[PDB]
């Protein structure tokens, strides 16, 4: 079951404007919520819906997954603003990131060390907060980073393929969709997901920033990426890559998870030369 709480909003307060994409449990909308925030009468929102076709078990799964976000207070993680458990459809309301995901943003720029370093620090800020709170993201990638009106980068999750980035995922038959080009050697081999496997992924995100979001390991198939990465292979230095940004990547791609820096260590090294 699920017990309604202080996060509950009256369905009458949410109007739905247009659709943004598909989503795991149903349709995702851009909308407006009324008195959901202090000193702000209306708020532009993202609405995640449970498909009306979905079962009882899966409506409660959805609510209990999204309740994890009630614990979070980091301006660098997309913020939950409210739930609607009562009646149909079942909604969760969230901060609207008006400039979309970081991969689309990067591809549309088809920047300086300072902008790349800023974007990196903001990403490392949300991930440090999540990892400290026992939250291992498991799909950290530019496509899951969101960009606000003010150009702030936040950690989100725009499910797992929206079709748009369907080449980013490998179907391991029955298993499911794996983002293999972002996965650490211990994740690929043993299904080990830790803070250290999030740090590996962050290195791939830095490579995505430096290449304006090229596909990692372009011209290797999904199975060749597995073999290459498990046997100690590394992405090449992006063209025009500043030294500092590539040193950070390499730190993140130590084969032994224990030799990688923590997100806190990454924020320190970034701040020390800002
Ligand atoms: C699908 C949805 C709403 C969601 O549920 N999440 C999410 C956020 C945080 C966490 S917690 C984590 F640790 F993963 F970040 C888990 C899911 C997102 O990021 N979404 C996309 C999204 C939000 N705002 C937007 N503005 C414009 C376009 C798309 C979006
Ligand atoms: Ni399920
Ligand atoms: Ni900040
Ligand atoms: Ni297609």
């Amino acid at each position: 079951v699920y017990v309604p709480d202080e996060w509950e909003v009256a369905r009458e307060k949410i109007t739905m404007s247009r659709e943004l994409g598909q989503g795991s449990f149903g349709m995702v909308y851009e909308g407006v919520a009324k008195g959901v925030v202090k000193d702000e009468p209306e708020t532009r929102v993202a609405i995640k819906t449970v498909n009306e076709a979905a079962s009882m078990r899966e409506r409660i799964e959805f609510l209990n997954e999204a309740s994890v976000m009630k614990e979070f207070n980091c301006h660098h993680v997309v913020r939950l603003l409210g739930v609607v458990s009562q009646g149909q459809p079942t909604l969760v309301i969230m901060e609207l990131m008006t400039r979309g995901d970081l991969k689309s943003y990067l591809r549309s720029l088809r920047p300086s060390l300072s902008k790349m370093i800023q974007m990196a620090g903001e990403i490392a800020d949300g991930m440090a907060y999540l990892n400290a709170n026992k939250f291992v993201h498991r799909d950290l990638a530019a496509r899951n980073c969101m960009v606000a009106e003010d150009f702030t980068v936040k950690i989100g999750d725009f499910g797992m393929t929206r079709d748009i980035y369907e080449t980013d995922y490998y179907r391991k038959g029955g298993k499911g969709l794996l983002p293999v080009r972002w996965m650490s050697p211990e994740s690929l081999k043993d299904g080990v997901f830790t803070t250290y496997s999030d740090v590996w992924s962050f290195g791939v995100v830095l490579w995505e920033i430096a290449t304006l979001a090229e596909q990692p390991y372009q011209g290797l198939s999904n199975e060749q990426v597995l073999r290459f990465v498990m046997e100690g292979g590394l992405l090449d230095k992006p063209d025009n890559c500043p030294d500092m940004l590539f040193e950070l990547m390499r730190m993140c791609w130590q084969y032994n998870p224990k030799m990688r820096p923590s997100f806190l260590e990454i924020i320190s090294s970034i701040k020390e030369e800002m």
